[PDB]
RNA sequence: AGACUAA
């Protein structure tokens, strides 16, 4: 037993055994990552199991260094500094830095037991991470535990919660404002406002600030220096992006959630070509989750979600399942398996088996064109695919003229580094390359021969 | 778009 706050003393023998896959799908703020976790590390350690403690994003790993502080755990995330004995058997990292070692030339160390906090992750190298760790499990390698508020199959947007909260549906604006939205600055408490974008945070931010409001920004650009004020300072509002979606803490009186996002699609309308969709819904666990951020505190009575719209259910046409499959057919255990994914995400979209393994060289350019290329799975599979050596960007050059890309109605144009001036016109459309101006010069540096 | 930055 235990008391709230502390760790139990009595941990199941049951979640330690090989081919025993665990999803504790406790409601929001039940104690999963700060109460139940660290229970399990310490039993863990006594069983001398080497371990893996995985995080969505920076922000989950940072409040799982709160609850794990003191243990000797080898924190493998800038979000946590920390003296590395390099005799720990517990390892900690973020979910896609473990698919990206998965990828990678260096060897993973062979788990005897996995722990995914938020497994319900739809980044695809989460998605294939779930895929690796599963196959592991049913392979008797190892035992795992996904811990998520919000499993696989989750259609609810407002789960159980410690205290009440206020459901409100209210107009959310998404660009600053002049008049109208009083409710929003009248509010006493603190707010926690979702955006689709940095941009579209910066906007609102901006608006905010010049209300009299304190606000702090959130975003993965910001994190590192943003992250303690919303701990240790008070506040007014985080506006932030999806980094804080899960695991945050933030002790706020109040979510506004516009419910709405910006998603990769796949097109096959014709040359297959990635689009950005939307502002779409978001997916009812993505609601539930920024909903769950709130009512956290059981001796804080009134807090209030305000969100706009229905969630929408289906995300099929979402790249990242295709993107996932990319990633895990060329991810090998050590006795030579590929793995499938994990059971609740198969046939999510309808891929053969096996179908973007690729050989050799090519395995070795996808993972540069993602690591140091900063290119999606997608293009990074297009590319790789297609025979293309990662310093080789003829491809940039040479797609139809459907392809030209324009920046301010003009033909984006791009030196070389051997001083040639050719037109961006690449072979393989992806938009998120080119979609927003900062992602666009990052891909004109990338054709240039700059990265 | 958002997230990740390890060995
Ligand atoms: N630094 C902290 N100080 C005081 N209370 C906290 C702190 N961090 C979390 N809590 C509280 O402890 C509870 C458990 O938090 P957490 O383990 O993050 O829940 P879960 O991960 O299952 O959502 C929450 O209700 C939260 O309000
Ligand atoms: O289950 V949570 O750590 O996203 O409140
Ligand atoms: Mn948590």
């Amino acid at each position: 037993g235990s008391a709230m706050g502390e760790p139990d003393y009595e941990v199941d023998e049951d979640i330690f055994r090989k081919k025993r896959l665990t999803i504790m799908d406790l409601h929001p703020g039940a104690g999963k990552t700060k109460r139940i976790l660290p229970s399990i590390v310490r039993e863990a350690l006594k069983r001398r199991l080497r371990t893996l403690i995985l995080a969505p994003t920076r922000v989950v790993a940072a409040e799982m260094e709160e609850a794990l502080r003191g243990l000797p755990i080898r924190y493998q995330t800038p979000a946590v500094k920390s003296d590395h004995t390099g005799r720990e058997i517990v390892d900690l990292m973020c979910h896609a830095t473990f698919t990206t070692r998965l990828l990678s030339s260096t060897r993973v160390p062979n788990y005897n037991l996995i722990v995914m906090d938020e497994a319900h992750f739809t980044d695809p190298c989460s998605v294939a991470a779930r895929g690796y760790i599963s196959t592991r499990v049913e392979m008797g390698e190892a035992a795992a535990i996904f811990m998520t508020a919000t499993p696989p199959g989750s259609i609810d947007p407002f789960p159980q919660s410690n205290s009440p909260i206020e459901d409100i549906e209210r107009e959310i604006p998404e660009r600053s404002w002049n008049t109208g939205f009083d409710w929003i600055t009248d509010y006493q408490g603190k707010t926690v406002w979702f955006v689709p974008s940095i941009k579209a945070g910066n906007d609102i931010a901006n608006c905010l600030r010049k209300s009299g409001k304190r606000v702090i920004q959130l975003s993965r650009k910001t994190f590192d220096t943003e992250y303690p004020k919303t701990k240790l300072t008070d506040w007014d509002f985080v506006v932030t992006t999806d980094i804080s979606e899960m695991g945050a803490n933030f002790r706020a009186g109040r979510v506004i959630d516009p419910r709405r996002c910006l998603k990769p699609v796949i097109l096959t309308d014709g040359p297959e070509r990635v689009i950005l969709a939307g502002p779409i819904p978001v997916t009812p666990a993505s609601a539930a989750q920024r909903r769950g951020r709130i009512g956290r505190n059981p001796a804080q009575e009134d807090d209030q979600y305000v969100f706009s719209g229905d969630p929408l259910k289906n995300d099929e046409d979402h790249a990242h399942w295709t993107e996932a499959k990319m990633l895990l057919d060329n991810i090998y255990t050590p006795e030579g398996i590929i793995p499938t994914l994990f059971g609740p995400e198969r046939e999510k979209t309808q891929a053969i088996d096996g179908e973007f393994r690729l050989r050799g060289e090519q395995r070795k350019t996808f993972v540069e064109l993602m690591r140091r290329g900063d290119l999606p799975v997608w293009l990074s599979y297009k590319v790789a695919s297609a025979g293309i050596s990662y310093k080789d960007r003829e491809w940039c050059f040479t797609g139809e003229r459907n392809n030209q890309i324009l920046e301010e109605n003009m033909e984006v144009e791009i030196w070389t580094r051997e001083g040639e001036k050719k037109k961006l016109r690449p072979k393989w459309l992806d938009a998120r390359v080119y979609a927003d101006p900062m992602a666009l010069k990052d891909f004109k540096e990338f054709a240039s021969g700059r990265k």
